[PDB]
């Protein structure tokens, strides 16, 4: 199988990717240096992470060292809701951009449908703990990701955590200019997606799984939660293939011709998850993980369940 996959942009991305949300800001740079020597083309990133500039301390070293050219490498990052307005679009892409030390990115993504008032919170709640909207929708901030490739800052844009109905709301945009490349979403075992990624697929919209492990250091876990990594049905799938759960969990998403982003920054596991291009599943086995599917997400959250553009209401 191939190691990139062509965008409706006419640019080919990395099948593979390094995830980045939750990694240490004293341990990222080390760790994206490392994915970079050993094969790594693709980073995950996003402003609400906190560590772009980390991040970016690393590709900036690879790309002076010549490790690796620009060109090369497909660096992906996301707008935050607190952004959504027309006026704090661009802004918000030149801050990542300055942070990551970059001159444009490869892909960026409006991070959620869901606009929140702008200010220094991430979350800005009223008294309740509901989450504060902005009137933005999507469709504007949409025009503004727009705007951003011609102004040259971002090659591809594109959409995360967007349902049915939203991705359906950008394609019949009145004056659509450009489609969106991607929409990233969580996608694993237990949340399998067939629904979303059939419409996307069919849209030509590429979609990137999020999550793929089942983000076992999620803040929010709680010990009772089911676990991918400990499931005894796919330890027995790596087992036959004398491979780890965590490669199969990763080539899983690989064969239904999506883009994988698993999250690590320990060295051998970085390494490890890499080693995904020189074995298949069969179509059983691709079954047999499929049909665990339960609609279990590690992406929710409830403060922000009442805004109007909350993408899981809808089914799909
Ligand atoms: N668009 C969105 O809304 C959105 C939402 C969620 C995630 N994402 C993106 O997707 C990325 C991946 O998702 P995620 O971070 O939620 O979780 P994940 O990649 O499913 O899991 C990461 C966890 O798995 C561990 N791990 C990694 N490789 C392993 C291996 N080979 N064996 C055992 N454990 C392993 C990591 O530990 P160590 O790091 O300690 O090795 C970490 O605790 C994120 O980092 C982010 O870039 C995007
Ligand atoms: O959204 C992500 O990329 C990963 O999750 C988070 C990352 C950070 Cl730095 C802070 C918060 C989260 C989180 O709570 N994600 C879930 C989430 C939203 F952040 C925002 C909405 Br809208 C819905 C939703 F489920």
């Amino acid at each position: 199988m191939a190691s990139r996959i062509l965008l409706n942009n006419g640019a080919k991305m990395p099948i593979l990717g390094l995830g980045t949300w939750k990694s240490p800001p004293g341990q990222v740079t080390e760790a994206v240096k490392v994915a970079i020597d050993v094969g790594y083309r693709h980073i995950d990133c996003a402003h609400v992470y906190q560590n772009e500039n980390e991040v970016g301390v690393a590709i900036q070293e690879k790309l002076r060292e010549q490790v690796v050219k620009r060109e090369e490498l497909f660096i992906v990052s996301k707008l935050w809701c607190t952004y959504h307005e027309k006026g704090l679009v661009k802004g918000a892409c030149q801050k990542t951009l300055s942070d990551l030390k970059l001159d444009y990115l490869d892909l960026y993504l409006i991070h959620w449908p869901t606009g929140f008032k702008p200010g220094k919170e991430f979350f800005p709640l009223d008294e309740s703990g509901n989450v504060v909207p902005s009137d933005t929708n999507i469709l504007d901030t949409w025009a503004a990701m727009e705007e951003l490739v011609d102004e040259g800052l971002v090659k591809a844009i594109g959409i995360s955590n967007f349902n049915h109905l939203q991705v359906e709301m950008i394609l019949n945009k009145p004056g659509l200019k450009y489609k969106p490349a991607v929409n990233q979403i969580e996608c694993h075992p237990y949340l399998t997606q067939e629904k979303l990624i059939q419409y996307c697929q069919s849209k030509g919209i590429v979609v990137t799984a999020y999550s793929p492990l089942g983000s076992p250091d999620r803040p929010w876990a709680k010990p009772e939660d089911p676990s991918l990594l400990e499931d005894p049905r796919i330890k027995a799938i790596a087992a036959k293939h004398n491979k780890t759960t965590a490669q199969v969990l990763i080539r899983f998403p690989m064969q239904r011709n999506l883009v994988v982003i698993p999250k690590s920054v320990t060295p051998e596991r970085i390494a490890e998850n890499f080693k995904v291009f020189d074995f298949e599943l069969s179509s059983q086995d691709m079954t047999t993980l499929l049909s665990y599917n339960r609609n279990w997400r590690v992406c929710a959250l409830l403060s922000c369940t009442s805004h109007k553009d909350y993408p899981f209401h809808e089914e799909f």
